[PDB]
């Protein structure tokens, strides 16, 4: 009887805010959260209370603490079976990790359409506004092991895995709506010249280093995504708060044989939101599992992920009307040129039970595509068509993957492939081959039809030679990154200049920087200007003379570009550091907590050590975290209550606690004699905006700090942000 | 896409300082660094320059830059097999990493003792002070992936391979002289409980979180390895400034028979150094791989790692002559009764060429032992040695591991063993078994001896029955942890209780929290009250009065457990930054500069921008980093020179410098107009002791601030740095 008698040991199986309960496997903290997947799970969940320990092979054991020996303290003997498995077992737990894409974060949802889309598509999975879809989605970054971090600037991953009853779909995406390269035949340079350099593994989870940028300045196709990757679209708040693309143009087909060509799109229903720089390297160190984190604490909370699925869609006949070849997956099809059509909207609802077996083994796929989807010839797509099974071989252990409880299709699934390492399933039928007599040809084929029916390909004409050769339609590489650049807000557009600077201040050879700055004079004169003055870098006479490239069809810019210039804010699921002292108002307290809760924003009560204290009511406060041990870095806003501020105004770590969310942009309010700390962040008298302050936090002080914290940040502090020694 | 005309792509092959050129492969470095099993992987070097680019096949490839398709827009075709060898060995590149210890930093070096020890043992490595040992070492964190970051709180590990010419002798050890557990059965609980979380994963590279609390609270003998943990040593400054152990007690035989117990150990010849908490931590954010990097660099330079390998040595009959076991691996012994003998010097001097060949695919293991060394009944040492054979079969694919280059032995090696995946030796010996009279029984058993001897183990007397037990001599837990504790400075034993506040702070479950606390104070109630205080917990009468336990055979200290209490300081290798302005008086940075270079501590210099400043004399500087881009956590200590202060005084970046690197205990020196950066760090016309500051920087001003940095922190300043915002 080792656990606590009063039952704290274990969280309540209910939904409950960040940091108030322990975490907990889904199936225990939602026992009563069920789809069809995940009931179809139930046959591998394995329990534990009230069980024997055993063995593997069903053996009790006696003494878990002990090896066998002759005499307590003579040698091992090789008779301990049970130690032997114990640590076998150990010493073979890890599996290679994914090539790229190695950190993630998943959770299970469901999908449903809006309706029937029959009319352009197919796809069961999209026939009826009625029929879920259970899914299973990870987020990921790109660069970085398993064991890195979560909020580095990089490409972030979103893949779908589908559970349709017609097989599985994967929408394998990423945030941004297009890709650093063309070809698949080069996806291995991109890759070693991003990854950590060969001599000596270093630098993790960073494109900071010279061979990525030697790679870029050398393939300009890669421009337009790195514009995408220096923005603030590189450090996301939160995988709730990125969009998401399936970048390639694919096809849809209906019942009728037509073919639409279609891009992919997801919409955060939260909106979107990043970090800044600073901010998110500073994380990286004090909380490398934050996004990872968010996401679980969003689902135990009940503030579940959703995304709204959208389609860009152009008619066959349309494949030519672009300035940019629809097939180029370095190129965007702007959304003021073909709107996205909103399609049907994915929830999150549960965590995993267990984070190995159902992430690290989960298997997607871009080529698994279900009867009413297609390819098209995007020839980054056509190559991944061929990475993503055999990486499985070697990653998961053999072809039997698909047989790995996560990736199991809930729909039926027969065929005469038989063996291969860790084969679950027995096959009973006579016949191994087909065409057979001895099994009446079953399992038989089926037609291609409107449902129900076998896949046939879409008879797309081709003609060419057998080249090698990249079409000349591909080559083209300023435009994209200057429209997406003429989109972004000012202050987006400073963070993009800031990018660029920090990254190429760490390549060491200067003349790739040099090469780099080069390349952004053939995308905005002003960029590249602004940039080269933080390196110490004087652009020449011809440098300043390079003529910008065209605009996209007529566009010179599209705001839907931009994380921020048309408000999405959305502000249930955020959370606000209270900075608490030895005698707070406790009517501050009531009105600040209360109107939190009421728009489903979260708090953590902070102080200079744990337990408790005491309000002046004699009210009860338990301390969630340390000023030191919950950095402003991990909350969006930060509020302070009246009370004795003498308790922690000569507190350093109090102080730069409001020094560092101030530099970083984020809603500060202060109540009562807590503007005392006004003089720490230097602010007038008369106030400023984006600094919350009254004699209490009654009245309209929290509908204002509300405010400030749907719009994010405090975009107009930036330039007194320089100043501060923080 | 060519090399820059000047030859600047390419860094010189001389020793250079940190920073000065890109690093690089280490026989492109070093050509000239050489040693017998630096040589003997010359058959598998491959080197690049001037051939062809081919197919694995040696086949030509024309266009690496695009896959073959049927017209330049059409579908990729299955014929394209460069495209999918290119492909295929990208998709396999993943090995699984190592369960534990999977992050870590290897380099290539020698070893040689300083006299024959033929009269303790007749290992050939240590016969002869004239016969150099290649040698390959590791060091590595525990908890971590090879993905996550250096500076993290964590035991480190510190593991040689010793080429020797009667085989190979990996010498397997820590950087604490003692581990968390007794009995090699329990490490898969303990290494579970310390690792990431099962349901979601988190936290990587932390034992901050309320598993591993949990099995500490639950098994007292983690407390002594816990307490090392929890003190700076848990946060070394270097790989370079930290001891090693081998920490299970082994034999030396010699060539009359006679057994003498044996524990190993390495002495920094850099000295002992750590970080501070907050530095480590953000460190991990700034620059996750600051030990990687900082040990290449560190090899670059010519301040190779040297280590003193020493031995604690026991004749037989004093086995059981102190107040513990000596086969407890929880239980150290003190110097102060058993002294360390100064056996040989070890010199890490070149770095690999490729991570992944040599050091991701590095096998060590402490099984693998020579003729006069020999084990002991320790129950931890026992159960590794069926650990470390074992996991190589899936991390390195077969049990060919060892023809892998960088593992195999430069002496000879013949047995009747065949076959196994990936074999590369092709034997020929007609006979495969013995005795075989078709070979003439070759390769044949060779006598045990003197010298060039086959292997026999010490016939130690065994008398016992079969038992799974503990040995009640094992069953004591808190008189090491105590000694532990009463050796530290009062500095460091704040920093110790420090270490537990803030990671029990990261316990969710508070009885997990009030345990521990319980636990402290049975090794020390100053202690106990002192994390209690930081917790909110106020101990029990029954609390105040537990016993202390016994001091350890007499002793009440032993300073040899502290870092810092007995000075060993050495700058060399150390690195200053030196922060310019756009005017440097270079009067000032001469000075700085040649007394820098006295005493081989580097430069680096730091500016708000990149590319150059010039001086007051037209001497023009360039310029390593920004202010933001190596913070101050990367360096030992900051020098400001005189010039146009003006044009950095309100620099938040700069300010803000000197206020991190204030906290974090280094030494700071002003020269001229820069004095008036006082204000910043709040402090005393008078001066403090800590600041340097002097009209210019001269000889005088120098030796004052090399003096501060030989003794590596300015642990006085601790009192004064709780108010500072930063
Ligand atoms: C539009 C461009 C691409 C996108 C959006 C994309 C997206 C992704 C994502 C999101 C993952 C992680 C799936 C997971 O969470 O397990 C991943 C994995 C992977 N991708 Fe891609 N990818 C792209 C291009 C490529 C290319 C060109 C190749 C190679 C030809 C490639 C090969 C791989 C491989 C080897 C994995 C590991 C897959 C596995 O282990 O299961 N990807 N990719
Ligand atoms: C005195 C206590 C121990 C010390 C000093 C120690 C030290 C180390 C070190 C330094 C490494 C990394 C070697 C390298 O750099 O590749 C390592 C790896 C490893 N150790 Fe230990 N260890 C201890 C206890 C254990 C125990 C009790 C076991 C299991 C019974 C164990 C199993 C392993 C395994 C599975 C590896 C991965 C080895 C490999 O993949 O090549 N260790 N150990």
């Amino acid at each position: 009887s080792l656990a606590p008698e009063d039952g704290s040991h274990r969280p309540a199986a209910e939904p409950t805010p960040p940091g108030a309960q322990p975490t907990a496997p889904g199936s225990l903290k939602a026992p009563d959260t069920r789809n069809e997947k995940l009931n179809s799970l139930e046959d591998v969940r394995k329990g534990s209370e009230n069980y024997a320990l055993t063995t593997n092979q069903g053996v009790r054991i006696a003494d878990d603490q002990n090896s066998l020996r002759a005499g307590s303290r003579g040698p091992t003997l090789l008779e301990d079976f049970i130690l032997r498995e114990k640590i076998t077992h150990f010493d073979h737990e890890r599996i290679p990790e994914r090539i790229v894409h190695a950190r993630g974060s998943a959770a299970h949802g469901y999908f449903q359409p809006y309706k029937s889309l029959s009319d352009i598509t197919k796809a069961d999975f999209l026939s009826d506004p009625n029929k879920i879809t259970p899914v299973f989605v990870r987020f990921s970054t790109v660069q970085g092991g398993a064991g890195s971090a979560d909020t580095v600037r990089d490409i972030r991953g979103f893949a779908t895995k589908f559970y349709t009853e017609e097989g599985i779909f994967d929408l394998v995406g990423n945030n941004t709506p297009i890709f650093f390269i063309q070809d698949a035949h080069k996806f291995p340079d991109f890759v070693h010249a991003v990854k950590p350099e060969p001599h000596w593994a270093i630098p993790q989870g960073q494109s900071a280093h010279d061979t990525f940028w030697d790679y870029v300045s050398l393939q300009p196709e890669t421009l337009h995504n790195v514009m995408w990757a220096m923005s603030d679209r590189g450090i996301p708040r939160s995988y709730r708060t990125m969009e998401g693309f399936g970048i390639h143009t694919f096809r849809l087909i209906n019942a009728e044989g037509k073919a639409t060509f279609v891009r992919f799109h997801w919409k955060p229903l939260a909106g979107k939101a990043s970090l800044v720089w600073d901010e998110a390297q500073k994380l990286t160190g004090r909380d490398p599992d934050f996004h990872r984190r968010e996401l679980w604490e969003a689902i135990e909370a009940g503030d579940f992920p959703e995304y709204e699925l959208g389609f860009q869609l152009i008619p066959e006949e349309d494949e030519f009307k672009f300035d940019f070849d629809l097939l180029d997956p370095t190129k965007l099809i702007p959304e003021e040129l073909v709107p996205v059509q909103r399609v049907g909207k994915m929830v999150l609802n549960r965590n995993p039970d267990n984070f190995f077996a159902e992430n690290e083994q989960a298997a997607f796929h871009p080529g698994h595509i279900v009867p009413g989807l297609d390819f098209t010839n995007d020839p980054l797509l056509q190559g991944r068509l061929k990475s993503y099974t055999d990486t499985q071989i070697s990653r998961l252990g053999g072809p039997n993957f698909h047989e790995i409880p996560i990736n199991r299709p809930t729909c039926p699934y027969h065929n005469f492939q038989r063996d291969g390492m860790h084969r679950m399933g027995i096959d009973t039928n006579p016949a191994n081959y087909e065409p057979n007599s001895i099994n009446d040809n079953w399992p038989r084929e089926t037609p291609p039809g409107p449902k129900r029916g076998g896949f046939e390909s879409y008879q797309e004409r081709v003609e060419g030679n057998k080249v090698r050769e990249r079409s000349p339609s591909f080559g083209e590489y300023y435009s994209h990154p200057r429209l997406f650049w003429l989109s972004q807000t000012p202050f987006e557009q400073r963070h993009i200049v800031d990018g660029f600077s920090f990254e190429l201040s760490k390549v060491v050879r200067p003349y790739i920087r040099e090469r780099v700055v080069d390349q952004l004079a053939h995308i905005d004169l002003t960029l590249a200007q602004a940039v080269a003055k933080n390196l110490g870098i004087e652009l020449t006479d011809d440098q300043l003379n390079i003529t910008p490239p065209p605009d996209v069809n007529g566009l010179k810019k599209d705001p839907s570009l931009s994380l921020y210039a048309i408000p999405d804010g959305d502000v249930k699921g955020r959370v606000v550091a209270i900075l608490l002292n030895d005698e707070v108002r406790s009517a501050d307290l009531l009105a600040i907590l209360k109107a939190l809760k009421a728009k489903g924003v979260h708090a953590k009560l902070l102080y200079s050590r744990m337990g408790e204290v005491t309000a002046d009511d004699g009210t009860v406060l338990p301390i969630a975290a340390t000023f030191a041990g919950a950095p402003s870095l991990t909350v969006d806003a930060v509020i302070v209550p009246c009370g004795n501020i003498a308790d922690i105004a000569d507190n350093g770590d109090a102080n730069y606690y409001l020094m560092e969310a101030y530099k970083h942009l984020k809603p500060i309010a202060l109540a009562g004699d807590a503007r005392k700390f006004k003089a720490t962040i230097k602010i007038a008298d008369q106030g400023e905006e984006g600094i919350v302050e009254a004699d209490s936090a009654d009245g309209s002080f929290m509908d204002e700090l509300l405010t400030l914290m749907a719009a994010h940040r405090v975009w107009s502090r930036i330039p007194k942000i320089d100043k501060i020694p923080a």
